[PDB]
């Protein structure tokens, strides 16, 4: 039982549609919603699948995903999530799973933000416990070398570098904490020095907004150029050494970016070349180890297991 775009084209039609209304409405208050909950999508995706496991709240039985060390304090959403699940409830009463519906606020989020528009494949459903354990070995981390990049796509079933390279380019919009650059702006892998392959004069615009010794969880644009909208430029600031944490102008400037070099070239290139990409990268990603059929459940409350 594969999945498929029109799974809910008879038993929730109006589905995305909610979906999207929802985003819209939140982005008024915080325009920030989007690229959350696209972030949202890819760590529910990395631990056993998209299975809305990262949704769970703590139980007895076991720990919630959102205490993980690329969680805790980073991700959020959360709330949004119960709002349109709680729509789409009203609209479509035990029909879409969490697993579903996070998939569809993903790429609304992204069309939303001006990029690509296209259906995702549904059918997945929710999980019966979290992975704490697993989303800390699973979720890769800002300090990864290009190699652990590419372990760590192809430990969760995302082979091609072409994967890796789209997928970061959720970084075209976000913020991102002063705690995740502050190595390579004073000292870098234990050198004593800036990382060398950060842009000199964007260095001193990071110094500005991370200065030592400061608030570390101070925000900070993921992409310069624009912000908050889902676009190529992110590849362009590679080009320049101008990717933000290090997992990013590592895809440009590793001694092992050999294939990921003129991946980068590619969509910054052609926002036509990227969006394809992006799109095929996002829908591989959205196929990992998903729950079918009967198996797992179509979940009332995206926090708790039904019972
Ligand atoms: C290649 C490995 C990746 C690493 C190491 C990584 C790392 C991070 C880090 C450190 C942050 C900042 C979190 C914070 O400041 O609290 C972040 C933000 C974000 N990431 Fe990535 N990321 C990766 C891949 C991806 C992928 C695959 C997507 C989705 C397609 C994605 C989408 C986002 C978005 C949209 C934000 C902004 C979230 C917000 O503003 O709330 N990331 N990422
Ligand atoms: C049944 O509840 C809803 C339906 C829609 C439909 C939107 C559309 O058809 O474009 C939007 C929000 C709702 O809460
Ligand atoms: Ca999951
Ligand atoms: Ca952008
Ligand atoms: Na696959």
């Amino acid at each position: 039982m594969q999945l498929t775009p029109t799974f809910y084209d008879n038993s929730c039609p109006n589905v995305s549609n909610i979906v999207r209304d929802t985003i819209v409405n939140e982005l008024r208050s915080d325009p920030r919603i989007a690229a959350s909950i696209l972030r949202l999508h890819f760590h529910d995706c990395f631990v056993n699948g998209c299975d809305a496991s990262i949704l769970l709240d703590n139980t007895t039985s076991f720990r919630t995903e959102k205490d993980a060390f690329g969680n805790a304090n980073s991700a959020r959403g959360f709330p949004v999530i119960d709002r349109m699940k709680a729509a789409v409830e009203s609209a479509c009463p035990r029909t879409v799973s969490c697993a579903d519906l996070l998939t569809i606020a993903a790429q609304q989020s992204v069309t939303l933000a001006g990029g690509p528009s296209w259906r995702v494949p549904l059918g997945r459903r929710d999980s019966l416990q979290a992975f704490l354990d697993l989303a800390n070995a699973n979720l890769p981390a800002p300090f990864f070398t290009l190699p652990q990049l590419k372990d760590s796509f192809r430990n969760v079933g995302l082979n091609r570098s072409s994967d890796l390279v789209a997928l970061s380019g959720g970084h075209t919009f976000g913020k991102n904490q002063c705690r995740f650059i502050m190595d390579r702006l004073y000292n870098f892998s234990n050198t004593g020095l800036p990382d060398p392959t950060l842009n000199t004069t964007y260095l001193q615009t990071l110094r500005g907004l991370c200065p030592l010794n400061g608030n570390l969880s101070a925000l900070v644009d993921m992409d310069l150029r624009t912000p908050t909208i889902f676009d190529n430029k992110y590849y362009v600031n590679l080009e320049e050494q101008k990717g933000l944490i290090q997992s990013d102008q590592e895809l440009f400037s590793s001694p092992n970016a050999t294939d990921t070099i003129p991946l980068v070239r590619s969509f910054a290139n052609s926002t036509q070349t990227f969006f394809n990409a992006f799109v095929e990268a996002m829908d591989r990603m959205g196929n990992i180890t998903p729950l079918t059929g009967t198996q797992g459940q179509i979940r009332l409350n995206c926090r708790v297991v039904n019972s």
